[PDB]
RNA sequence: GCGGCGAGCGAAGAGGGAUCCAACUCGUUGCCGAAUCGGUUCUUAUAGGAACUUGAGUUGUGGCAAUGGUGCAGGAAUGGUGAAA
């Protein structure tokens, strides 16, 4: 069961540095991670 | 007021004044969530710039609300000079 949850977590990756700065100079469905973000949501 | 309440000890508020264009920052909360940092290169710059970096960092950086480079000058200040008979 774990093996396909986080499979799925790698399926929606956080957008890397050089691609965040990428998309700006106009976000990508991702996980949520960190535990301030996570305690949010 | 303390104290063999003895010898003794003993302040604070206020008030006059000095000073004072004297205040700010985190954590947290909320809204974001690497925007951060370090290193590399780069612009005449270990810029509060830029590109780049997994390197640190989400076991939480940071933001929001509750400058660096180059140029000229003057000044001031120190010195240097400089009177009468
Ligand atoms: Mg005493
Ligand atoms: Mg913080």
């Amino acid at each position: 069961s774990r093996n396909e949850l986080l499979k799925l977590v790698k399926k929606y990756p956080s957008e890397t540095r050089r691609a965040r700065r990428q998309r700006l100079f106009d976000a990508p469905l991702s996980v949520v991670t960190g535990l301030q973000e996570v305690t949010r949501t």
